[PDB]
């Protein structure tokens, strides 16, 4: 049951590149646990332990992160890739990850909408033991021809305490998403 290895390229928040502008809002949006036990790694480094996880031997771990896999395909990328993190504990026992786009670098929001929804899954709050999944934008309507930003967040994990966190966050204002 257990999770690969995590390492670090020192890469930024958003899969490829971005510009610095784009890079330092993603990275506003992506959760962090400030634990010590919990290593966690951005962009290109997320998206190599994402594929990585969803290959695992162990069915049940490997079910976790296959949702994740599948939408990383959804990169419209000229363009930039998603914000990306992934999580994992030192003990490599739990963990997960987390899709942030910047509805600002998106051409095609039905498509994008569309290709998530092939790849995505319904909305699982899981348990302590078993695995978690959901999604949400905010704001409801982001206005990004007023200058207002607009996110799509999915995120994914081996346990309900992987999701709790954000989703709590989320819960108060943010919507479903995708439907």
């Amino acid at each position: 049951g257990a999770l690969p290895p995590m390492t670090s390229s020192g890469s930024g928040p958003v899969i490829g590149d971005g510009d610095a502008a784009l890079r330092q809002r993603i990275s506003q949006q992506l959760f962090s646990f400030g634990d010590p036990t919990v290593q966690e790694v951005d962009g290109s480094d997320a998206a190599q332990f994402i594929t990585a996880a969803a290959a695992v031997a162990d069915r049940d771990v490997a079910s976790v992160f296959l949702p994740l896999q599948r939408v990383l395909g959804c990169q419209q990328n000229s363009g930039a890739g998603f914000g990306a993190r992934a999580y994992r504990r030192t003990d490599g026992q739990w963990g997960g990850a987390m899709l942030v786009v910047a509805k600002s670098t998106v051409s095609d929001v039905d498509a994008l909408k569309a290709c998530v929804k092939s790849g995505w899954r319904k909305a699982t709050a899981g348990t302590p033991t078993s695995m978690c999944n959901n999604g949400w934008t905010y704001p409801p309507f982001a206005d990004t021809r007023r200058g207002e930003e607009g996110y799509f967040v999915l995120l994914a994990g081996t346990a309900s305490d992987f999701c709790s966190a954000p989703n709590a966050n989320y819960r108060t204002t943010a919507s479903s998403w995708p439907g």
